[PDB]
C-alpha cells in the first residue's frame, strides 16, 4: 500500500489526485490517503475527510481549526489527528506512516512544505515550478544531505521526460543530482509547448492583446497566473530552467517545440541519437498518478489514446521576437548565480501587472529584462540555512525592483 | 566490451550491422567484431575480414575455402581461425570469446543458426520475423530451455517496442516468454505502418496493381519479398503475430495504424494508459545498434531528428476491405496453432507469384486465405525435436498447397 499526504489538497493538482486515486481505489486497494493539507477551505477538507478519512487533517489558519475539529464529529467511525499551521506540517512530514508527499501549494509555503519532505527522506512529487526555478540552487543541495529523499516531477512535460527514461537508469541516480544526464545518457530534449492563446497572432496584434484575450479563450482550464504565462511563453521559459536543474541538461541541448495538439508532452534525445516521447490527452492524472506509482506502474479507467481519431500531430520553432520571455530565460539560466531567482520574481509582478490591466503585453519582457540587467551576482552561500535567506532576499529585491520600474513608468 | 558475431554479415542487417559498429568505434572502442559469417561472397568476406579483423571467419559453401584461406594470408598481422559449412557455424556459437549474435540470414539456414545461438545462451539480434511468425512455439521452448539465452528484436516496429520498456522491468522476464507484458505493465500496443504505396487507391484500382507498381515504395528501399509484403500490408500483418510472440501482447490489444511519415516507429500503451513511443527518421542502424548495445545505448554520430522540419505526423486506420492481408494474420494468429506457420508459408508463394506478374493482387490474400481454410489443428509436440520436423512438414505442406491452388486455376 502507498502512504500518501496530499499538500493543497482543495487545489487543481490535490483535486487531480485525489481523482485518480479514488478511481485506482476502485480497481485496486493500492493508496491509503494518510494526510489532508489546504490553507482556510474548512468545508472543502471536511467533505475529503468524509470521502478519504485521513489519519492526520491540517489546516494551516488558525481561525478554521475548531470549526473543522466540530464538522469531523459527524463523521462515523473516524477519530483523526487534528493539526493547525507549520507546526502540523511538520509533524505530517515527520510521520512514519506516510511515505509519498504531494505538494500542490504554489509561493513560499510550497518551498517551505518541500523543505520539510526533503527534509524528513520523503518522497516529494513536486508540481511547483517556481520553487525548482527560483531555488534549484537549494533543493539540490538538501538532497544531497538528505540522501534518501526524492523529488519526483509532476510538471507535465517533466513528467513527461521522466517517463521516457529507463529506471535501470534513474535508479542510480535522481533528480536535482549533478550527472543525472550523463547516467541516463540523455542528450537533448525535446520540450512541447501547447503554443498559448496568442501563438497565431502578428507582432502588431501581440501590441494590445490583453489579459482578458489570454483568459476568455481556455483550450485547458487552468489558473491565472500559469495562464498569463502560457499566453507569454515565460511558462516554458520557466520550464527550460526546471529541466536544467531537474534532469541536469545544458541549456543549448534544450529545445522549445509548440505542438498545439497537447498529445506529445516531451521526448528525450538519447546519445545515440535514438528519441523516445510520452504521449496522452492533455490530462493531469497520468503526471500526478505516475509520481505516486514511480518506479511502478498501476491500472487505471481512464480513456484509451485514439492516435487515429486525433489524425495529425505538428510541431513548430517559436518565434522569440513574438515571445520575447523564452530568450529572457535561456539568458538568465545560461548566466546562473541566482538570475532565475530574478527572473521568477521579477515575472511574478510582471504577469500580475498584465493580469489586472496595468501594463501591455511586451512591457512583461522589458520589465524582466531591466530586472536583470540590475541585478548582480552574488557570491552562492555554502550553509543551506543562509543559501535560502539569500534566495528569498533575492526573490524579495527582484519583486520590488520590478514594482518600481513599473512605479516610474507610471 | 561488446563481443559479436555477425551471420550473413555481407547482407543488408550484416552491412548496416558493420556500418554502425565502424562509427560507433571511431567514437569509443566499444565493439569487437569477434566472427563474421557468409554462404559463399568469398570476397566480400575477405574485404571485411581486411578491416574488422575478427577471430573467426566462416563460409558455409566449403568448394571457396581454399580460396578464402589463400585471400586471407594478404592481410598484415592476422592469423584468424578460418571454418567452413554448418560446423564453423556452431564452433562459433560454441565460443566463449562471444556474447551477441546479429542473424541477417533469411530462411532455414537462419533458424538454424538462431537454434544454436539460443542452445549456447548467447544474446541473438533478430531481424528475421519469418522465422519467428512460423516457428515462435518452438523458440519459446528452446528459451525456457536455455535460460541465459536472449532473442533481442531487431525489426523497427518491435525494437521500437522493446525501447519504449523499463529494462528495470525487462531485466526480470524476457522476450519470447511467458507473461512478459504483465511484468512490463504493458497494455496494448500501437504497430506503425507506412502503409506502402496503395493507401490511397479505390478498390477497383486495387484489382489491377502490378507488382512494378508495388516496388515503388514511398518511404524506404528494400528487398523485393518485403516490398510486396508492405504493398499489401501483410508486412504488418506477419508483425502483429511477431508483437504476439516477442511481447506476450494479446491480438486484440495490438493495433494496426498507418503512420506514412515512418517517423514514430510504435508505442506502447501501458496499463495506466500512458503511451510511450519511439522516433527518428527511417534508418536500420538504430535499431541494430540497440540490440547489440541494451540495456545500455552508445554515442553515435548520427543526424540528429529535426522535429520542427518533420513538421507533421500523420496517423489512420488501415482499411481491412483494401488490405485483406491484414485480417489474414490476425485470423491465423487468433487461431493460433499452427495456422501462422501455414500465413506465412502460403504468403511467401502468393508473394513471389505475384512479384513474377503470375497473379493479382487480390489473388495474393484469396490464395492465403483457401490454404488457412485447407488447414486443420494438429496436436502440439511436446517434444523440440518432434516439434521442430510438425513446423516444416506443416511449412512444406502450406507452400505445395498455395502452388497447387494457383496450378488448378492457372
Ligand atoms: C497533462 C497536460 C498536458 C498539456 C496540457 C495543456 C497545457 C500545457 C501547458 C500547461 C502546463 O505547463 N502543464 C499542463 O504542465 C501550457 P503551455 O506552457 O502553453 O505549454 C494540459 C495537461
Ligand atoms: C528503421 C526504419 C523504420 C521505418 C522504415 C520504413 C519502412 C517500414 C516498413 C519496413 C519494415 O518492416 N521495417 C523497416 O522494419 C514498411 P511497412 O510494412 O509498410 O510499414 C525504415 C526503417
Ligand atoms: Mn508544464
Ligand atoms: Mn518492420
Amino acid at each position: 500500500p502507498i502512504n500518501v499526504a496530499i499538500f493543497g489538497s482543495t487545489g487543481s493538482i490535490g483535486t487531480n489526485a485525489l481523482n485518480i486515486i479514488r478511481e485506482c481505489n476502485k480497481i485496486e486497494n493500492v493508496f491509503n490517503v494518510k494526510a489532508l493539507y489546504v490553507n482556510k477551505s474548512v468545508n472543502e477538507l471536511y467533505e475529503q475527510a468524509r470521502e478519504f478519512l485521513p489519519e492526520y487533517l491540517c489546516i494551516h489558519d488558525k481561525s478554521v481549526y475548531e470549526e473543522l475539529k466540530e464538522l469531523v464529529k459527524n463523521i462515523k467511525d473516524y477519530k483523526p489527528i487534528i493539526l493547525c499551521g507549520d507546526e502540523g506540517m511538520k509533524e505530517i512530514c515527520s510521520s512514519n506512516s506516510i511515505d509519498k508527499i504531494v505538494i500542490g501549494i504554489d509561493s513560499f509555503q510550497g518551498l517551505y512544505s518541500t523543505m520539510y519532505a526533503i527534509m524528513n527522506n520523503k518522497i516529494v512529487a513536486l508540481a511547483n515550478k517556481e520553487s525548482i526555478v527560483s531555488a534549484g540552487f537549494f533543493l539540490k543541495k538538501l538532497l544531497n544531505i538528505h540522501k534518501n529523499a526524492k523529488i519526483i516531477p509532476v510538471d507535465s512535460e517533466h513528467s513527461a521526460i521522466f517517463q521516457c527514461l529507463d529506471n535501470n537508469k534513474v535508479l542510480k541516480t535522481k533528480c536535482l543530482q549533478d550527472n543525472f544526464s550523463k547516467i541516463n545518457n540523455i542528450n537533448k530534449i525535446f520540450l512541447c509547448s501547447s503554443g498559448g492563446p496568442f501563438q497565431n497572432l502578428t507582432m502588431d496584434e501581440l501590441k494590445n492583446v490583453t489579459s482578458e484575450n489570454a483568459l476568455k479563450h481556455p483550450k485547458w482550464k487552468m489558473g491565472k497566473k500559469i495562464t498569463i504565462d502560457s499566453a507569454t511563453m515565460m511558462n516554458k521559459g520557466l520550464e527550460v530552467i526546471e529541466t536544467h536543474f531537474l534532469f541536469d541538461v545544458d541549456y543549448n541541448d534544450i529545445e522549445v517545440i509548440v505542438h498545439k495538439e497537447c498529445i506529445i508532452h516531451s521526448c528525450v534525445e538519447f546519445i545515440d541519437k535514438s528519441v523516445i516521447s510520452q504521449m496522452y490527452y492533455p490530462d493531469m492524472q497520468i503526471p500526478i498518478l505516475y509520481s505516486l506509482t514511480w518506479p511502478d506502474r498501476i491500472k487505471t479507467n481512464l480513456k484509451p489514446l485514439d492516435l487515429a481519431q486525433v489524425s495529425t500531430l505538428t510541431f513548430h520553432k517559436p518565434s522569440l521576437e513574438h515571445f520575447p520571455c523564452i530568450k529572457l530565460a535561456y539568458q538568465a539560466g545560461i548566466k546562473g548565480n541566482f538570475y532565475p531567482t530574478v527572473l521568477n520574481a521579477s515575472n511574478e509582478i510582471a504577469n500580475n501587472l498584465f493580469l489586472n490591466n496595468k501594463i501591455k503585453y511586451f512591457d512583461i519582457s522589458s520589465i524582466i529584462s531591466q530586472v536583470l540587467e540590475s541585478f548582480n551576482s552574488q557570491k552562492v552561500s555554502e550553509n543551506s540555512e543562509d543559501l535560502m535567506k539569500q534566495i528569498l532576499q533575492i526573490h524579495s529585491w527582484a519583486k520590488d525592483k520590478a514594482t518600481d520600474i513599473y512605479n516610474k513608468h507610471n
